[PDB]
């Protein structure tokens, strides 16, 4: 009826296989750094979504839905086209692989820096380095560009637990100050390279919802004046 | 030799390399349905975790420090001794594969089923089958068992939400009671194999602390109203 790209009526207007738009955001600090940036193009979610029980929420937008996920999975939906779009860190991004997707833009937001970290006045051990990291192929690149070879040991949950309980001799996370890092009486050590949320965008869904995409994009790139 | 061995100094004790005992949890229904059975065991933390900035807990016995882990570091800790023991999901371990582990206890907690589904009414599509699941193994294992071979997707974070956003023809996950997948207009199909906790014991960790390992264990079978 009405048809007006304001949808606030909640607990509603969400339709699945929306061939609209489908926003694929980063749960956790990511999200909290990313709305601000969706407030500025006139999206914005309409309850916590930590407090709430959808897996897909209706927006401000009627023409957008956003999907919370896990950000190791966000790539995995705009991969598939599941998502025409969304924003993970470039770590995450660059450890999972960049395939079916455009990398549009450093939106400057939950900057940080890939780093390794060890016990504070920590002993590099002797024999191959076990290195506790979310980020395998990035660790294995990295310790391969300085021509070491290290055995990695994959963690989905806190790196910052293993050196601690001594799984890690070394760990390699994001690293946004490492005062939490020193706080449990770790020190960042090499940075691996720089990290920031990237906005990126299934290369289907960039030919073909060409409209709906434009107007959002450079909103997005307006509410950044990293200049 | 000394006797002291009760503890309830909560943000006390704990430390580092813990040469008394280590024990690993998972985070989700697991820990609650887990607690009351160590509780039983004279094993008790002394804060609410969740509420805790800490990593490493003290318990109300003063040779054991819990830590409580995403499900799928379970294993990988104590794999590495980085645990001494641990509780996981079956269907994590199959997943895992651990090695350096004694399974020693199936604990009848978080009962529940591994299980292929699809969307309601889920239409059987053409050539090889895109599977979203966590549990990418089981899954290639499951289907090699009907000699079919097919394309998994591999997911972190919530399986439930990708076939309604049309990523998986199908998906793998655990069902408890499947309401969950209901409730968004899915259905569980078939059954992989059945799950629950486990107890497991990294194998050195077992020889050489057995002392205070035999008690726990011994508490904990009876706390499962064995007979």
């Amino acid at each position: 009826m009405n048809d007006v790209r304001n949808d606030d009526p909640n607990f509603n207007v969400m339709g699945n296989f929306d061939h609209g738009l489908t926003l694929a955001l980063s749960k956790g600090r990511i999200l909290k750094e990313t709305l601000p940036l969706l407030a500025t193009a006139g999206i914005n979610l309409l309850e916590d979504p930590e407090k709430s029980r959808k897996l897909i929420f209706p927006t401000t937008h009627k023409q957008v839905r956003i999907l919370i996920l896990r950000a190791s999975d966000v790539p995995t939906y705009v991969e598939n086209g599941a998502a025409d779009l969304g924003v993970a860190g470039k770590d995450v991004l660059m450890e999972h692989g960049a395939q079916h997707v455009y990398e549009l833009l450093d939106l400057q937001i939950a900057k940080c820096k890939l780093m390794t970290a060890g016990k504070v006045g920590m002993e590099r051990p002797k024999g191959r380095l076990k290195i506790a990291t979310k980020y395998v192929n990035l660790t294995r690149q990295y310790y391969a560009s300085l021509g070491e070879q290290v055995d990695v040991i994959k963690l989905y949950g806190s790196m910052e637990l293993a050196p601690l309980v001594g799984l890690g001799d070394y760990i390699v996370d994001v690293v946004d100050t490492g005062n939490t890092l020193r706080a449990n009486g770790l020190e960042p050590l090499e940075e691996i390279c720089k990290v920031s949320s990237r906005l990126i965008v299934n290369k289907a869904s960039f030919k073909r919802k060409q409209v709906l995409l434009n107007p959002i994009i450079s909103q997005l790139e307006q509410a950044v004046q990293s200049r």
